[PDB]
């Protein structure tokens, strides 16, 4: 499981999505190196025009890239259950907005690392931050708090994107997160600990369809 | 099963497609009376104007209406799986053009009868009378043929649908269908006649699609 992850391994993206009455595919392509802990990806809006800012779909569309320093190895549980990988769901709750559910799933497809999800959007309000298209195209960084979850053999997560908005304000969006292991054998399940995400979006300028060119660092502490 | 049909019954239509790299979502509504073999419906398209004409979805957007006269009713596969329902997949090739591949859910929720599809489309031409928009909104009448299926204790349907082209040219689609049951009469070879009309409802403005179905079996 641990060693899948030495040297910079090629990522698969899909994401299949609907929200209110909109729907959208997203695929990304890219490379993952968690010695270091770095993600870079570009994604690409097959379906023409996004209907919702792409900074809400970000942590949608990978943690078994998390740096785990040698004394936080034994609670990495996304490297541990890989080949066979793991389900990871989701409900994100916009303040005084809609909210995603969605479900994914990370594993091994030959050497590729692919993340397949479906995301499900409901009650966004028309000229939300969100449906309105308020979001500047920036990220924040953030603390992703992991507990384990013995119930599911699993973990669960939580934490807030805080989401720049136009008007100097500022989005909350509330994750509710649960991941569990594919196969059968040995996951970590590890001591309440977090990852220190941090995140760069900008756009290949050469590039006349709707995208998003990612770069990412992120490691894990707290014990 | 058969006596949920007496009586007009609510319908729901959920349709979610990607062709060629456009997708889109189609939600209907109406009502279905079996006794005569009918089914009015309004869908509309969630997404913005369709990628594909309104005829070919015709096809994917509810059987369990179609009319089955007294010494027809032992042949009635589509009732007898209610309430709970059947899947029906099927594929769907454009002659000389791409091809639609689905599947549907087709039961009982509370007394609303709902049809939920996924549809894939691959391989169309990207100025074939489909993504170019060459087809006449209408359609014409059919026999849908339908024989048992032992192995899969369902039934198989084959049938060609005649799409008008603008240019007098008429494109065929052929489907190849298959029905199970997600719980059953298993029928003599037989078939539906159907006719349908396609109008639109004036003052709206969103692309949509009026439908009007008459189907008995023979």
């Amino acid at each position: 499981g641990e060693e899948l992850f030495t040297g910079v391994v090629p990522i698969l993206i899909e994401l299949d999505g609907h929200v209110n009455g909109h729907c959208f595919f997203v695929r990304g392509e890219g490379e993952g190196d968690a010695t270091i802990g770095k993600l870079s990806l570009k994604f690409i809006a097959t379906t023409g025009k996004l209907p919702v800012p792409w900074p809400t779909l970000v942590t949608t569309l990978v943690q078994c890239f998390s740096r785990y320093p040698d004394h936080m190895k034994r609670h990495d549980f996304f490297k541990s259950a890989m080949p066979e990988g793991y389900v990871q769901e989701r409900t994100i709750y916009f303040k005084d907005d809609g909210t995603y559910k969605t479900r994914a799933e990370v594993k091994f497809e030959g050497d590729t690392l692919v993340n397949r999800i479906e995301l499900k959007g409901i009650d966004f309000k028309e000229d939300g931050n969100i449906l309105g298209h308020k979001l500047e195209y920036n990220f924040n960084s953030h603390k992703v708090y992991i507990t384990a979850d013995k119930q599911n053999n699993g973990i669960k997560a939580n934490f807030t994107i805080r989401h720049n908005v136009e008007d100097g304000s500022v989005q909350l969006a509330d994750h509710y997160q649960q991941n569990t292991p594919i196969g059968d054998g040995p996951v970590d399940l590890p001591d309440d600990h977090y990852l220190s995400t941090q995140t760069i979006l900008s756009k290949d300028l050469n590039e006349k369809r709707d995208h998003m060119v990612l770069l990412e660092y992120v490691t894990a502490a707290g014990i």
